[PDB]
């Protein structure tokens, strides 16, 4: 038996069924992009299941006794063991919508939303977008000119090097502050779409105006192409920076997060996701434990309390969860 909840069981970084997995996500993808968010989750499920089994699925007789597996998931994951290819998904990827959605909500700035009223609106491709520049807001507008660099993999080399110029910015800014990765990349990753960064200092309210103060640095390196801040709930700074690489740069979406050192804890784990499993962790909390978790604070509606952490380790106790380190947070 595997656990009902992705936070009761370690998701790895690396598995046996990958292409499985890739299908249902596509199938759960396409449900998000017509507002299917009963499907979608239905989907990331199943296909989080998969990532959590410690051999290849060859066989649908191996799909007995696993949680979140319903028909739909289930038919899928036969057609392509009987077929190597499931039409549903191949339709999907085919599809004008898909693609176009696809397409839209990668950029930066861009969310289903605003994607499905291009769509709507009759507008396909990014040169559809670049003859419309009055429906562009200014980090749209960004995230077309660096489109191509954007959608590069960032890469484990990528984050040291910005890591290298970020704790350097802070350190100048203020000494004893301190810069955590976070994301994709803190979970073991070796790409992603972006760069997850948490800034702190030990003393509470020492970390007050230090963002801008590190954006001021970075931006007199020429390491900036982007920055919007935003004082509101954490301090943040949506940056696309640009990467010196021998002969040539590289523009990489970072995002700077500044929690006070009381929240960090509730920070580091809302941050370093992953996103579905952090969606179970939350409904873990509520439906389980009868407790608010967010990336601020672990909150008792009933008592009107908040929880003290010092560590992810000590939500995790308060929770009654096998405590997960970030590498097994894949799901
Ligand atoms: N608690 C909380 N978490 C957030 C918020 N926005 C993003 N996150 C989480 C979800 C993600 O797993 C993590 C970083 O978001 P990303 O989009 O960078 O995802 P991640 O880095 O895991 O994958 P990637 O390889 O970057 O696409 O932070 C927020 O407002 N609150
Ligand atoms: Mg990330």
């Amino acid at each position: 038996w595997m656990p009902a909840y992705a936070c009761q069981r370690p998701t790895p970084l690396t598995h046996h069924n990958t292409g499985l997995s890739e299908a249902l996500e596509i199938l759960a993808e396409a449900a998000g992009f017509e507002g299917s968010e009963g499907r979608l989750l239905t989907f990331c499920r199943a296909a989080s299941v998969l990532k959590a089994l410690p051999s290849p699925v060859t066989t649908l007789s191996q799909l007995q006794g696993l949680p979140h597996f319903g028909e739909h998931s289930s038919r899928v994951v036969q057609e392509l063991l009987e077929h190597g290819v499931c039409e549903e998904v191949e339709r999907v990827r085919r599809s004008e919508r898909y693609q176009t959605m696809k397409l839209f909500t990668q950029i930066f700035g861009v969310g289903v939303k605003t994607a499905d009223r291009w769509y709507r609106e009759g507008l396909r491709t990014l040169d559809d977008l670049r003859e419309q520049p009055q429906k562009l807001t200014q980090q749209q507008k960004a995230g077309l000119q660096h489109h191509q660099d954007l959608s590069t993999p960032v890469l484990r080399s990528d984050v040291d090097a910005l890591q290298q110029v970020v704790e350097e910015a802070v350190g100048q800014a203020l000494p004893g502050a301190t810069v955590t990765l976070t994301g994709g990349f803190r979970r073991g990753k070796l790409q992603g779409h972006d760069v997850d960064f948490l800034i702190t200092h030990p003393k509470e309210g020492q970390e007050a105006g230090l963002l801008p103060r590190v954006m001021c640095r970075l931006q007199d390196q020429g390491l900036i192409l982007y920055h919007q801040h935003q004082h509101s709930a954490f301090e943040r700074s949506f940056c696309i920076f640009r990467l010196p690489q021998p002969g040539s740069w590289k523009a990489v979406r970072v995002d700077l997060v500044v929690a006070p050192v009381s929240q960090f804890p509730f920070a580091l784990l809302g941050w370093t996701g992953s996103k579905l499993f952090q969606r179970e962790l939350r409904r873990f909390s509520r439906k389980e434990k009868g407790l608010w978790l967010n990336s601020h604070g672990l909150f008792d509606p009933e008592q009107k309390t908040f929880f003290q952490a010092a560590s992810e380790e000590d939500i995790f106790r308060h929770l009654g969860l096998e405590y997960l380190p970030p590498e097994q947070r894949n799901a």
